[PDB]
């Protein structure tokens, strides 16, 4: 009579085995406690379903066949003022948006495939806000502007900035207010190798690699910067990152 299709999270959409006389399928989905009903032109789990909460909130679940993306929208009773929006990509990246009482965006958390998070709070009408990145073993603090996310690690006169553009590209910069030409750090970034090379008085001192695993590794150069030494050490603690900036 019907068959189940599993979706990101608990969500399981039950689709009818065959279409109705107008060529459309019946969909029933369970999302936590809510029962949603809707339709689709296919029986692969795509479609649009709607329901109502116990407090009269309106809910809409959209499963798109072009992106594999699922969008869960919770509205006020008018079915138009947003209360929350949950989007899960094919890549299992989760974006969870909260809205103020006027239905405008005020917070967004992105949860990555591996479980690390970008957290945007105090979002303002201009797209700025506060930003935090939650990694394995430590948390980075920074700011959001419409242009980019900037997470900062400070150590004395040195500021390490990790920038994330709207599209998700990463650039890393180092800024040192040290006035001594013998100790001031500068740095060069390569996005293809995801490596920041730190230089002190014309000598390369370390490479910081920002890995696909959302980790940071550090590897030392020799005393006159003429070759890498040893092997890269994966950073597990914020104290280790700051130490590399000394």
């Amino acid at each position: 009579n019907s068959v189940s299709v599993d979706l990101p999270g608990s969500m399981k959409v039950l689709v009818s085995k065959s279409s109705n006389a107008d060529g459309k399928y019946d969909l029933i989905a369970t999302v936590d406690a809510l029962e949603l009903s809707g339709t689709s032109d296919k029986n692969n789990g795509s479609g649009v379903l709607e329901g109502v909460k116990a407090d009269a909130s309106k809910v809409k679940l959209t499963i798109s066949d072009d992106l594999g993306q699922t969008t869960l929208e919770v509205f006020k009773s008018d079915g138009s003022t947003l209360v929350s929006k949950k989007v899960t990509s094919k890549d299992k990246v989760l974006g969870d948006v909260k809205f103020n009482e006027k239905g405008e965006v005020s917070e967004k958390i992105i949860t990555r495939a591996d479980g690390t998070r970008l957290e945007y709070t105090g979002i303002k009408s201009d797209g700025s806000g506060k930003a935090k990145e939650v990694l394995k073993g430590y948390v980075l603090e920074g700011t959001l502007t419409a242009e980019k996310t900037t997470l900062v690690v400070k150590e004395g006169t040195v500021t390490l900035s990790k920038n994330i553009s709207k599209s998700g590209a990463v650039s890393v910069e180092l800024n040192d207010t040290d006035s001594s030409a013998a100790t001031k750090k500068t740095a060069a970034w390569n996005s293809g190798t995801s490596t920041l090379t730190i230089t002190v008085n014309s000598k390369k001192t370390k490479d910081l690699v920002f890995t696909s695993s959302n980790t940071i590794t550090v590897q030392q150069y020799d005393s006159n910067g003429t070759s890498l030494e040893g092997s890269a050490v994966e950073i597990t603690k914020l104290d280790e990152i700051k130490n590399a900036l000394k």
